[PDB]
RNA sequence: GGUUCUCCCCGAAAGCUAUUUAGGUAGCGCCUCGUGAACUCAUCUCCGGGGGUAGAGCACUGUUUCGGCAAGGGGGUCA
């Protein structure tokens, strides 16, 4: 074996998705992610468990129990 | 508002629900890829079903025009 003759195996790497590159790399103009809306916008998304303003399932459930000293 | 190379396969939605929500967002429904599974699934034929729509009708709910039968009544007449 040289330092060129080594290669990686067959499915080991898968380049990436490069956004923003012309049509025919398929993403490309809104790098797969549509039309406006918050979700489009850089730094958009919104946070964890949220449900639209609607109260949360993390929250419309009530909490119970207390973490033992002694399980620990 | 804009988001820069190329070819091959599949290919939606503009609905429901909720939202200080309504040009945003979330779960489900529809798109995709992967892994599993039964004759699962569609079509047609023949069965077993529940409708109470279209249409129709007037016993009931109401409404409606005649004719008949008139209880009930409106105007008159007395000592
Ligand atoms: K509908
Ligand atoms: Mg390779
Ligand atoms: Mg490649
Ligand atoms: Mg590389
Ligand atoms: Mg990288
Ligand atoms: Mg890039
Ligand atoms: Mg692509
Ligand atoms: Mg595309
Ligand atoms: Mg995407
Ligand atoms: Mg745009
Ligand atoms: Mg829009
Ligand atoms: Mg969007
Ligand atoms: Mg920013
Ligand atoms: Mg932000
Ligand atoms: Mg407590
Ligand atoms: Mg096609
Ligand atoms: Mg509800
Ligand atoms: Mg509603
Ligand atoms: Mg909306
Ligand atoms: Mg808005
Ligand atoms: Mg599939
Ligand atoms: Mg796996
Ligand atoms: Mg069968
Ligand atoms: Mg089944
Ligand atoms: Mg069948
Ligand atoms: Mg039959
Ligand atoms: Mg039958
Ligand atoms: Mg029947
Ligand atoms: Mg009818
Ligand atoms: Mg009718
Ligand atoms: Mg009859
Ligand atoms: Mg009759
Ligand atoms: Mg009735
Ligand atoms: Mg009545
Ligand atoms: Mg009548
Ligand atoms: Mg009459």
């Amino acid at each position: 074996m040289r330092l060129n003759t080594l290669s990686p195996a067959e499915g080991s790497k898968k380049a990436g998705k490069r956004l923003g590159r012309g049509i025919g790399s398929g993403l490309g103009k809104t790098g797969g992610r549509g039309h406006k809306g918050q979700k489009s916008r850089s730094g958009g998304g919104v946070r964890r468990g949220f449900e639209g303003g609607q109260m949360p399932l993390y929250r419309r459930l009530p909490k119970f129990g207390f973490t033992s000293r002694k399980a620990a």
